[PDB]
Order: C-alpha cells, then sequence, then structure tokens
C-alpha cells in the first residue's frame, strides 16, 4: 500500500485519486475552492466506463502542510500554476517521493524540475481521458482514462527508471485503468501535442465542443492540417511519430463522444489557458530547430488576444 | 451630365450616390428593404470628412424595371449577390452605359461578365473607405472615401478604355472625392486583398473592431502576418506588389479611427459573409500558381465554420 497525496484535486486529481483509493489505496487529497463541499459530503463519479463511485469520507487537507509524507504525489493542478505549486508537492513529499504530473503540454517536467529536490523523482502521466467537473465534488467523466507514465528526473539510473516508471504504471492497472510504461516521455508528450493543440485550441476559437468541429467539413481539414504542423515540428525537433497518426487521431476522434476539451471551461470560467505549455513551448521549440507552424502561430496568437479581451 | 443608377443603396452605394447627386448629377436609386424609408424619408450622411449631407427627395426605386436608361451604373451590393443582381443591371442600362462594381473581392468583374452583355463597358471601383448604414435612410462615414477605377471588359480597345476609366475618375472627382485611374485592375484588387483578407475575417473570427485589433500585439504580428500571405501569392500570380507595403498599410490602419469593417457587420445581422470573393477566389488563385497561404486558409475554413454554426 503506497500513500498517495493528489496535490490538485480538479477532474483529473478527482478521477485518478478516486480511483486509485477505490482499489484499496490510501490516499490524501489537498483542495482549494473546493475544499468544503468535498470536506463534508465527499467525491463522486459518474462514469460511463466505471459506473457511479463514491468516497465518502475523503482524507481532504485545505494546507499541503497538514498532508501526511505521501510516496506518489499526483499533481493535477493545470499547469498555469506549477511555479506556485512546488512548496506544496515538496511539503508533502516523504522522502524519496515520486512526483507524477497529470498534465498537458510540452517542458512541463523541465520547468518544474529546478523547484522540487534532486532527491523526488518526477515523472510526466499523460492521460487520455474525456473527464470534467460537473457540481462540485461531482467529477463527470465521459471515456478513455488511460495514462501513460515516463520519467524526466531524479536520482535514478535507467534500470532503476524503468522500475519506477512500471511502478506507477501498475498502481493505475491495480485500479482498473489502462497504463503504459513510456521509454522517451519528451516523445511522447509531442505525441499528445497532436490532440491538444488543434482540439483545446480550436473549441475555444470557434466556440465549439469535439463533435461540430469533426462534423463540419471546414474544421475537420483545419483540425487535420494543424496536427500535420505538430507531426512535423516533432520531427524537425528529433521525435518521429509513427506513419498515418493524424488518419488515426482523427478517426478516434470521430468514435470519441462530443467533449468538451479543458481549455474549454478555463474560457468558459474565467481561468487563465494554458498557453504557455501547449502552445508557447512547442512554438519556441520549432524555432529553434527552424520549423515553422503557421497554423499554431495563428491560433496561439488568437487565443493570447481572446484572453487579453474584456 | 450623366445619369446614374445605383444597383444596391447601402453604405456604399448611398454613399457614392449621394455625392455625386450633390454634385448636380442626375443620381437614380435601387433599393430594397430599405426602399419605403428613404422613398419616403429620403438619404441623409454623417460623415467627419464631408460634414452632413442629405437628399430628399430621393429618385429612389424597388424595381429596376422602373429606372430610366443610366449611362453609369454604380453597382454597390455586396458580392454574394452578383448572379441575381445581373438581369437589375441589364434592364437599368443605357445603351454602351458603363458598369462601375464598387465591391471588395477579386474575380469580380470576370464572375460577373458572362451575365452582361458585350455592349457594356464594365469596370472595377476600388473604394478605399470607413463607412456603414446606421440608422434606415442614415450613412456613417468616418474616413477616407477615395475610389481607385480600372477597366475590365467591354467593346472599347485600350486607348478608349484609359479614355473611359478617366471619365469616371472624372465623375467622382467633380463631386470632391480622391479618385485615381488604375492600369490594371486585376493588380488594383490583389493590391486591397492585403487589407480586407486580414481585417474583415479577423474581425468577425475575434469580434473585433480596427483599434483593438491594431492595439493588441499577437493580432497585430497575426495581421502583419496574414498581410505576407495576400503579398507572397499576388506575386506567385504575377502581380508584384510595392517594397513594405505591409508596414505602409499597417501605419495607416493605426491612423485610421476605430472601425468594423463591412464583414463584422454582415456577421452581426445574419447576412451572409462575402467569402467567394474574397477568400475562396484569391486562394484558387494562389493553389493554381502553387504559392500556399496557411494562415488565409485557415482563417477562410473558420469563417465557413462559424457561418455553419447555429
Ligand atoms: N484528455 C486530456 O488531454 C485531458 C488532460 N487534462 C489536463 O490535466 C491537467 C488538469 O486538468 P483538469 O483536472 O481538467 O483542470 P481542473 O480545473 O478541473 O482541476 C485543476 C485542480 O487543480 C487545483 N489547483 C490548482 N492550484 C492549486 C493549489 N495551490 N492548491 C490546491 N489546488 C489547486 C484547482 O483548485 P481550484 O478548483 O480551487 O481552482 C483545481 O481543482 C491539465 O493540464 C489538463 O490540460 C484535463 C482533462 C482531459
Ligand atoms: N474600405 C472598404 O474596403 C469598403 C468596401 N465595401 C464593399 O462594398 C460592397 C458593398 O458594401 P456595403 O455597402 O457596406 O454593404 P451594405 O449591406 O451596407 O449595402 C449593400 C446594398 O446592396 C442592396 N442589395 C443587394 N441586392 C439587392 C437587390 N437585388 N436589389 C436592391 N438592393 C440590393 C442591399 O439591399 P438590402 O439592404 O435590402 O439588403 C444593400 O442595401 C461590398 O463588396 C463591400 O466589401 C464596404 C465598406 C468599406
Amino acid at each position: 500500500q503506497q500513500r498517495i497525496g493528489v496535490i490538485g484535486t480538479g477532474a483529473i486529481g478527482g478521477f485518478y485519486g478516486l480511483m486509485l483509493a477505490h482499489a484499496g489505496h490510501d490516499v490524501h487529497f489537498l483542495l482549494r475552492s473546493e475544499f468544503e463541499a468535498v470536506n463534508r459530503a465527499g467525491l463522486s463519479l459518474n462514469s460511463a466506463v466505471h459506473g457511479f463511485r463514491r468516497l465518502a469520507p475523503v482524507q481532504a487537507y485545505h494546507s499541503a502542510q497538514d498532508m501526511p509524507p505521501c510516496d506518489w504525489l499526483l499533481v493535477g493542478a493545470k499547469t498555469t500554476g506549477n511555479h506556485e505549486l512546488a512548496p506544496l508537492i515538496r511539503a508533502a513529499a516523504a522522502p524519496g517521493a515520486k512526483v507524477l504530473l497529470l498534465q498537458n503540454g510540452l517542458g512541463v517536467e523541465e520547468r518544474l524540475r529546478p523547484l522540487l529536490p534532486e532527491s523526488l523523482h518526477l515523472l510526466g502521466g499523460l492521460c487520455f481521458i474525456c473527464v470534467h467537473r460537473g457540481e462540485p465534488g461531482v467529477i463527470e467523466h465521459q471515456a478513455y482514462g488511460g495514462v501513460n507514465l515516463g520519467y524526466h528526473s531524479g536520482p535514478a539510473d535507467e534500470r532503476r527508471r524503468r522500475e519506477i516508471v512500471e511502478e506507477g504504471a501498475a498502481l493505475f492497472r491495480e485500479s482498473g485503468l489502462e497504463s503504459t510504461a513510456m521509454p522517451d516521455l519528451e516523445q511522447a508528450r509531442w505525441q499528445k501535442l497532436v490532440w491538444n493543440i488543434p482540439y483545446n485550441g480550436l473549441s475555444v476559437l470557434l466556440k465549439s465542443s469535439t463533435a461540430p468541429l469533426m462534423a463540419n467539413a471546414d474544421s475537420r481539414s483545419l483540425i487535420e492540417a494543424i496536427m500535420e504542423e505538430v507531426i512535423g515540428a516533432a520531427g524537425a525537433c528529433g521525435f518521429i511519430l509513427p506513419e498515418g497518426y493524424a488518419d488515426q487521431l482523427l478517426a478516434a476522434t470521430e468514435r470519441m463522444p462530443d467533449y468538451r476539451p479543458s481549455m474549454y471551461h478555463d474560457f468558459a470560467h474565467g481561468r487563465p489557458l494554458e498557453l504557455a505549455a501547449i502552445y508557447a513551448a512547442p512554438l519556441a521549440r520549432a524555432a529553434a530547430a527552424g520549423y515553422r507552424m503557421p497554423r499554431v502561430e495563428a491560433l496561439h496568437q488568437a487565443l493570447r488576444f481572446l484572453e487579453a479581451q474584456p
């Protein structure tokens, strides 16, 4: 039994902490705005995959300093707050703890590493899941749920790194989730950008969920074009992605239920968009490699304009 | 004294017909939805350039067949209706009349020519003007007003074509407007696309007038990038545009008052956008020349998506 801490208990943190808790793990949740309702009424899950689940009472905390030392810390905050998140991770971390970022974007682990003791293992958890927060304390899970883990940095040698990635994957596997050990976390993060770059921004820019974006031929063509820019940028930075990856990803999105990306909810609620990790970072990597992404560049500009307007 | 007919009496047709009428010309206005208010109360102009002007009574018509034969026909409809407009132009045209399209876009004259008798002179009038309709019968003119004329097709040889272009320019010059005879109408239309392609679409896509688009650094950079695509496409199709044209156009737009492009009003009022002439036509010309315009292509796709959404 690992002791798990969830740092940022939103849609992602709530889902994975609840799943792990349901599987017999000792899970401790750090909450912010919704601490009162969850501490009181608990956490509940509507899921088309796993059915209804409820955790009550919850081991809930409003301050990381109150949390006991945890062996695995699942970071479910958005990447926008990661700098301010580091002191909270450090406080809840047992010695040699594993820090696992359940976060989208590129360069996420690298930008956090200077704020974590080198004695902590820092891993990335790429989650392929359609989930959002409903009413407070209620998690709305529409599809998928798998987590692909990769190792960024920490005191482990290569052999130990693979063992630790497998330990994390086993945690999620024991809970009834799909989990995969990745050999190359950066490659995996580039792969995931092919979906998140078009769908997250375009859902805000065109105020639309996934199904209308796929059903209209102009947005569908635009999504495919953006995917090829991300695929081309990844290759230019030394990360070749599979043949016909765009067609595959587009097909999976057709099969997907009508879904509002996380960025859609952020703009709806006036929360800052994860532009830095999802757009700014791969655009910077692309320019360093001499590869231009005109549609992605323009999307990022449009989203920045939208965030500045009254 | 030329007899002038205005076919489509909106912001552009109202302005130029009124200006010409104020200068002593015999002007006859074809109106549609606003015929009742203008036939009754007349046409009035608030202008920061020319001050207030009013034409009352107006020679107003709801049917082109009622109009007398006109020597010059000023077409102020949007380009979306040009196919349906041709029988109206033919009816109001005196023998050998001059048809002058006060319309944005590319290939406008070419697409109309098959529907006009070869005995009519078909010219393009590129209007550089900030104008929109206010209340019915009221024209809101914020800045500029100049018209650059070019000859597309008709029974005139080169010498005669230049003479006729100069005759048109003189009409507007006599009315107190800036007017220029252009040697190459297609070149002039490509030039004008450099402004209309970014500003018309982006004002709809980002729901913004010109001043916020210029004041935000991300949209300003995006506008400049789009301009270079249009400039590059024009060159690829054999129409070299001047050095530093983008910087000049951007500077003029800074000097410009806060302006909502015509396309902004169209989307606000549920009217179809002039996508075919402003985006589809130059994109097709570019692809024929082997030159891709990724930002313009994506903007057109986004605007088409927006027009299809409920
Ligand atoms: N298929 C995919 O690609 C998916 C990936 N994601 C990604 O996962 C990450 C999180 O997404 P998501 O769960 O949907 O976002 P949410 O807003 O739903 O949850 C984020 C949680 O982190 C909390 N948080 C931030 N800072 C703190 C802090 N100091 N202390 C306590 N709590 C904090 C927030 O609290 P508070 O509510 O008070 O603000 C919030 O509850 C993102 O990077 C997202 O892109 C998300 C969904 C699907
Ligand atoms: N600086 C620039 O680039 C500028 C250029 N333009 C361009 O000029 C052209 C017209 O623009 P604008 O005046 O602003 O648009 P408006 O909508 O204001 O006016 C168009 C007029 O044409 C009328 N119309 C269309 N079909 C008919 C018909 N069968 N019979 C009678 N009337 C008809 C419309 O009548 P109804 O009202 O009933 O629909 C309308 O009054 C466009 O191509 C536009 O892009 C416009 C402004 C600035």
